[PDB]
RNA sequence: UGAGGAUCACCCA
RNA sequence: UGAGGAUCACCCA
RNA sequence: UGAGGAUCACCCA
RNA sequence: UGAGGAUCACCCA
């Protein structure tokens, strides 16, 4: 068994799809990169550890490329023009059952479901008004 | 218009859904929190800043707490045993255009999608393995 | 295969049986936990190394709670009113073959059949005399 | 009681067990050894102690032979290429009943019965994937 | 995906082949060994990481028995006269693409090819002349 | 013989092939380059010693270029943009046996042979998973 | 290595 | 801890 | 010796 | 910046 596998970053219908797929899993930080080159590759990373003696705290991680080419002398590569960072930090206490952490995720879900204040004011490059 | 508005945190079909309402703006963070005591509430935060010269960025902050009542000396009073904290920070370059930024949106939403590798994790109490 | 998967660590006989699944494998540890908030579980851990030029060493260690509630401040809190720790390591050398390998898993469980002594020495509080 | 008796440490059906047998009791640490060299015997000792003001503590250790390509009764060396050593360590609270103490020994079965991850590990020389 | 499985490793043409599975993936590193004492056992592991900011690298090992006199499962002394080791390291720009990656392939399949210079001097016991 | 000969090191089936021949002994180090500028050229290089009084270590090389012009000063010259390293080594007992040799030339060419774990990995810019 | 300890992937000698 | 920064498992107070 | 690094017959620890 | 902490728009390096 493995939740360490490869998923869907970005559901684009079933094509243009971006799936990110396992690259390594050294000193605890998991990570998956997308296909091609790495330099234009999506990355996510998760790590878990016990923040204090009754929180655990995982620390998720995702890089969203802007896919471009460069050309510098006539020589060009397939680089990302920039990236975007998203850095979250869950805090859990040693007392939440599984029932708990199942509405943690939830609350997560909603947060970011389509037509909610936030994905909306990201979508739009804005903020709340 | 507004995206300052109430909205399902938390679905639970359409009953026992969690809903957080706008409570206050001050200082660019916008605020919202579910009802009853402010004790029990659930809160989520956002702010959007220019965090440099090519960089905006969004702060995002939610607590689900562990509901509960506390009995001291006969007094009781509703609190929350506990709260998860989850605390978010999403950098996006000047240059994102609204297409960009509904990509970003895509790869959040994909990332904590039910069964894919990190929400799993977490509502089981687990790491990556 | 991936013999990383779920097993019943407490046959009670199908009603009350304590099953453990797979939960971390961070930093080469493989781990399994029951489904319980973190302060109740029954936790599993296992990892291997190439303790000597000539020896491998497993590690293997099981912590069994006795759950209670206990009134922290005025508030219940799910918790362990105590833990057992079994520790223990397994070293072989690398001449040994996959059927010498199978001599130590048996040799393992005939020690703690039921009946033998101690298995009964441990069930009743009791040394071996 | 009276639990220092003959057993049968490998189960091979009836045909070729090895049945391990009472041999020292110097100091209270029960021995048992099969009936071999002791280069090359199948060794079980136990021992019990209070290890601390809250815990008693039982030291359990265990012998293998290599048998693939043994000679019986002949001198094998190194001494550490053809042995393998197991050793246990069992923590048990002062609180625990024997109640408590038949479901730590139900504990121990499970995580060393046939199919499980950890015997089928070890068994094929193996770690965890 | 899901590259991690058993394959072919010696193709003797059907009969007599040596096939190696899946044996360890603590930290990221997959292991993969034939049925055999880990001492005489065909090994191979296998890792990436981003070995600079320009590079990733990938690190494969593999371990071959001497088989001509070979004992087995016998206690072969040293451990040095009766083992092979290969360890090769492959540095990959950044911005090589699947394609580019796919040559790279095709280099180490043919640099290995029967019939070619390096494999007929390492098979026969020589070097170059 | 002399096994000092040409070979492709690329086979894109008879059409862009890469071969690469012999092109320098000096120091005991077998060279073998494309046909192309020494700033575009695949490069091969192998040597062996006696590493230890018991072994012996082959020393490979291989550089797969990425091809470029670039405008230096105004002027273009044949480049490389990137280049691509595989270092590998290889160390074998005096004790091996030409068969012993051939079964390490053999696992050498399992391990890369199309479809199998590695070579999909790589050509996929993915890890083992 | 220890019939050393633990609050158990930590500490001791 | 931080609506502290980042080129993102770094760095600052 | 190192799942140490490289601009790759060089450098590090 | 930090797989730095938090009682979470605080605090640390």
């Amino acid at each position: 068994a493995s939740n360490f596998t490869q998923f869907v970053l970005v559901d684009n219908g079933g094509t243009g799809d971006v799936t990110v797929a396992p690259s390594n899993f050294a000193n605890g930080v998991a990570e998956w990169i997308s296909s091609n080159s790495r330099s234009q590759a999506y990355k996510v990373t998760c790590s878990v550890r016990q923040s204090s003696a009754q929180n655990r705290k995982y620390t998720i991680k995702v890089e969203v490329p802007k896919v471009a080419t460069q050309t510098v002398g006539g020589v060009e590569l397939p680089v990302a023009a920039w990236r975007s960072y998203l850095n979250m930090e869950l805090t859990i206490p040693i007392f939440a059952t599984n029932s708990d952490c199942e509405l943690i995720v939830k609350a997560m879900q909603g947060l970011l479901k389509d037509g909610n204040p936030i994905p909306s004011a990201i979508a739009a490059n804005s903020g709340i008004y």
